[PDB]
């Protein structure tokens, strides 16, 4: 493994991306992948097993955990990464297909599809940011929550596992997503300006 | 690892597949594999260990879990992926075998076997969709289930683990399967139209 | 990794195998390996930890589990795969050795050893099918078993984990083994017919 | 894998780094990675599961663990490694991009960006050292802690897991970080002296 | 990965080994490695956690398990494999060193060192077989054991986990070791006969 | 992977090491790595979870385990391996750097740095042997220990997990370390004798 191969793999074979989406976006993507890898198994490993409520009612822990955590942060970020990386994979596959068909026997089409893929990537980033805002208002996570879902009688106190570490990693991931959004907007603006 | 090698591996050495089954089907397959990888161990890891029923009867948890989950969603999707990818593997092996035998010493046969493999892939997709509909009517998963299987006395309340996250991943996987079905039908129609 | 390398590795360097044992047997072997990988850790992971009996007698769970599951299905299938793949490994090593010794300085010997290896593979398949029939009569697995082994007093009710999913995977593996047996018999018959 | 490839990968393709940041910094980075790998899963694997307090109050263990360990040492060191390695990754990607753009169709710019990246690496090292000092004053870790956080009544005695082994690994990691800081300062001074 | 590379790696670069130690010994070594891999984590994974004794005395389970299992079968077989494979590694390293020193600037020495390594391998096999016989007389493993070690009062009944599956794997490993011993003796005899 | 590449990687590109540190030291290093890999997860996996004391005092198990095992044998051996392998890594990186700088545009310096690295390796081996002697006097490990650390009242009996298997692996690792020390001393003596 060399740098001239890793850089080519990350950037794809596309020849229209500038240094914003070729040197900086790949680094932020690697940063997000590494943070998700080092945080998924350890911090969020025992989010449900150590989630306890102050009650004797059977089945209250599971219903309260599902009520307060419809989908954990780790899985939300994994889905966000997959959806954000899908258009880049599509562009790389399209470039490879065009190269194959021209070998066995265009610039504007590649430029347009790259612009469309960057727009879709920005849209996915914004959609996942909005979903995270809807599900979990506020970056901070609290230690104690009040759960009144059936079958729990009245309201019970349930305790979250590692609120502070999860808050730190949430801040990191949200900052990375914001940087990605800014870089995508800058890339779109730069391409439009240079094309005109 | 380069893009011109990954694309060749995903598309095989077949020269009859169009851009529908060469650029889009491979991307959807990668998407399904990644979602299954990020959801199998985490979301469905403790589906049975944290499945509890409100009873003192020994052995009621296991019989109720088997009654309500004959085969978990993760294993159903893994089997679906294996069966769907089997015809592509067969086509790739047949192409390699034909290349080997012509090297040590046809187009219509390859075209027909590719069409048959795509038809079988579509059939497997439809069969697994129908099986999922039969076993689990409705995408949504409920928190509480009523289990009256022996040895549980009368009817007991059993609680499912992470209904909402499993519902989200079920929606994702079903949408991906539907997209695969549509793409396979489009590929078959395109091949038939172009052949005539 | 390319297709022309994977196909060569799976088929070996043998030049006597026809398309039955070169295109179809390898695919079925890959199918069995993938099914075993996706079923070994998940379905059979907690076969003993969640095996409970309705008694207060210490040590009854372990003796009952050993009585009813002398060797689990996953380990039986792993041993079957290893024993079935051993003759192919022997043939590949013999071909490599012959190539090496002819390089540093025959067809009938290779043909005979390939026929013998296919016969041994068929014999191993049949032996493991018969062993599975002896140990576990019937593909279906029951939820409740009656265990009267010492030290359990009288007869106790013990509950198996995931009978239905294990039944489904047993059906899959038995069908794959039967297909392998049929393909091996067809390969032997084809070789004998073509040699005469 | 050979030495001339591993050395090139670790040093990047940059031609301005001297032997301080090319022979010694890479070795210390490998040392830190290996220590973190051998200490993360074993020593810090059960930091929360075996963290017990001398009370009957539900939820006191989790709140006390979060109070005394806002973010564990392993995750702090992983984040420190990622942030420290980010500027080197940026420099390598920039060098690859410059090589690509000069191939498809400068020294001062590379020198300045390398100096800036080394300065940022030193700044990140210092910031993480200061954060570790703020969160955990003193290298030594105590066996018993006094926790008076809600809902724990009055003050409870909580017991930390493996204080001595964690102290040893903390000493190792802090010494490695100090060596990295000294090497970065020496590299900056050497570059400035040689440039003038 | 091809067959001509795997065969060369398994056989080393030694030019004195015949087909007994080049085609058959490597296959048996691969068989032993695969069986150990598929049996180490599953069958022997919970040998101590599910080892229970019929007593209320604290610490009796651990002392009884250590009394009856001084070193588990899996670790004994792993050590046996490592010690048996050490002389082959030494021979390969010596051949590589001789090739390097002759490149930068004998047959009898290589023949003698290969014979000595085969003798040492046979000696290690015999020693480990004798150790296994001393520690565990008889291939069969019993469900119930009588433990009278301090602090257990009088004699307690302790129950072993999966006696039958462990017996099956013990039979497999002992048969493989016996085959290895026979092949090593045959190789030594063949070399001595051909040398004279 | 071939032997001529593995041997080159293990020996580095250094041209001053004799057969003692090129054929035998690498084999012993591989032996130690393999033993540590096969013993770390299995034997020492549950050293603390199954460490129980005969008392009702909360938190006595953790304090007693930390008192009697300040740092486990596995982590001590891992740190010893890392520290022993550090000078070899430094020498390899220095050789690669010298090759790079001579390519883009000495024997005594390489000889001296190799001698210094071997001396440092011997010093690290001796230091870790002395540390192991200080922490754990005697190779044998006892089943029962007497713990009188706060908060345990008076003196309690605590039971160690797998004393005999840990004793066996301790003997193996200590013998390997002694062999490494002897080989390093022999290498230093041989180099000094041949240089004069
Ligand atoms: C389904 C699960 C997915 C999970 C998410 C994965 C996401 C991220 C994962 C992966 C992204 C890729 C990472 C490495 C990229 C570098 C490639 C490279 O430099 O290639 C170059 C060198 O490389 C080689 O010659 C060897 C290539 C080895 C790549 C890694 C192999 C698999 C790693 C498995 C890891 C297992 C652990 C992974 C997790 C279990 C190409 O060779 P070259 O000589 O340059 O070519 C000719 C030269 N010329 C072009 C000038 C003519
Ligand atoms: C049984 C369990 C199965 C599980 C499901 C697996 C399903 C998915 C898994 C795998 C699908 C394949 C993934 C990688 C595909 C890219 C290949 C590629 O680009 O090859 C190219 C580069 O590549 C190389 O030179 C190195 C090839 C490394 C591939 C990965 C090695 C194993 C990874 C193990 C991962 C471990 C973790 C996996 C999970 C434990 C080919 O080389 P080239 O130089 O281009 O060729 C000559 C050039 N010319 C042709 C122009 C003349
Ligand atoms: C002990 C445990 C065993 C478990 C059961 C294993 C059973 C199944 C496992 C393995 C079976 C083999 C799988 C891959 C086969 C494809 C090989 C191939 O295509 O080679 C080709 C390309 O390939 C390369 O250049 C790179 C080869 C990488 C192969 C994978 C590396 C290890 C994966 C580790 C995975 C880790 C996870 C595994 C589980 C932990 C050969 O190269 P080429 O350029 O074509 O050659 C020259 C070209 N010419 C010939 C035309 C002149
Ligand atoms: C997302 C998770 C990240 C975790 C943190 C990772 C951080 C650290 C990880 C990785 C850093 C890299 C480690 C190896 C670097 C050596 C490369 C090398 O020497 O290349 C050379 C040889 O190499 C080859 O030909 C094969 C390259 C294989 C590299 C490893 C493959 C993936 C390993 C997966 C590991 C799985 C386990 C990992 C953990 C799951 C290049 O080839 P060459 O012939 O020299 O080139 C032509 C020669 N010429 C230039 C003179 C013309
Ligand atoms: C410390 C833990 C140890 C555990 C015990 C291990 C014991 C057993 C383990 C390993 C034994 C070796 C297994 C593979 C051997 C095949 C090699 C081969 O065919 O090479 C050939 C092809 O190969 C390649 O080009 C790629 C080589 C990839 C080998 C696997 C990489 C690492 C797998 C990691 C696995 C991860 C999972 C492992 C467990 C975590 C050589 O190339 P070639 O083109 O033929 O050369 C030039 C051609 N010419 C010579 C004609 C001129
Ligand atoms: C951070 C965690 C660290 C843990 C401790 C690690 C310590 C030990 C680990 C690693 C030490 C190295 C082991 C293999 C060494 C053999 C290399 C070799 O023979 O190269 C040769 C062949 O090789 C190839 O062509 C492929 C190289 C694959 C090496 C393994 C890849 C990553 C394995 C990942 C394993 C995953 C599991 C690991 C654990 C998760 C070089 O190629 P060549 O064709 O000879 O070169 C040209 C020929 N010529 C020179 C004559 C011109
Ligand atoms: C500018 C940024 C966003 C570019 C990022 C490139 C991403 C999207 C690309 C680069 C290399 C790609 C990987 C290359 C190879 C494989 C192996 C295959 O079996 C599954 C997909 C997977 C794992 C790809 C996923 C997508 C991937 C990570
Ligand atoms: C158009 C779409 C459906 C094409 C998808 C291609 C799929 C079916 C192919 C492409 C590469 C293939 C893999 C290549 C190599 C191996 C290693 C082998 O030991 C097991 C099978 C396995 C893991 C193959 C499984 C099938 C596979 C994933
Ligand atoms: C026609 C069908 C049955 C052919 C199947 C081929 C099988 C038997 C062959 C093809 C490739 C082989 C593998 C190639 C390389 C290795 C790595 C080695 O360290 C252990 C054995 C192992 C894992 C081999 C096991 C046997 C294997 C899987
Ligand atoms: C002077 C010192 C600091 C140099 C250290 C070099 C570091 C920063 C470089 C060298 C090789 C790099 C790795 C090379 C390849 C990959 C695979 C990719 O999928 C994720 C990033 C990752 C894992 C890189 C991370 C950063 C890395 C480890
Ligand atoms: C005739 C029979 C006994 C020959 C068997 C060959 C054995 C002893 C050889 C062949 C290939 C070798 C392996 C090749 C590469 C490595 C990687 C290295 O980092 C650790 C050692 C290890 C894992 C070797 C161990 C010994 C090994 C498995
Ligand atoms: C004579 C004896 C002591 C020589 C032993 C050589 C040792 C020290 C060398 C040989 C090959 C080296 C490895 C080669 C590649 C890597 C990958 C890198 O990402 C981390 C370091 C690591 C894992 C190296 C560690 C040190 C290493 C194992």
């Amino acid at each position: 493994m060399n740098w001239t191969g890793l850089y080519t793999l990350l950037s794809g074979v596309n020849r229209h991306s500038t240094a914003i989406g070729r040197v900086w976006l790949s680094v932020i993507f690697i940063f997000r992948i590494m943070v998700l890898v080092v945080a998924a198994e350890s911090v969020w490993g025992d989010e449900k097993s150590s989630f306890i409520c102050n009650t004797l009612q059977p089945g209250c822990n599971s219903v309260c955990y599902d009520q307060f955590f419809p989908i954990s942060h780790v899985r939300l970020w994994s889905l966000q990464l997959i959806l954000v990386s899908t258009p880049a994979l599509l562009v790389a596959m399209h470039v490879a297909h065009q190269q194959h068909i021209e070998k066995k026997m265009i610039s504007g089409t590649l430029w347009w599809t790259y612009v469309i893929s960057v727009v879709f990537r920005l849209l996915f980033e914004a959609v996942f940011m909005y979903v995270f805002y809807l599900l979990y208002p506020g970056y901070a996570m609290v230690r104690l929550v009040k759960c009144d879902v059936y079958p729990c009688p009245n309201t019970v106190d349930c305790f979250v596992s590692r609120p502070t570490e999860k808050t730190v990693f949430t801040v990191f991931m949200l900052a990375a997503s914001g940087i990605c959004i800014i870089l995508n907007v800058a890339e779109v603006v730069y391409l439009i300006i240079r094309a005109c």
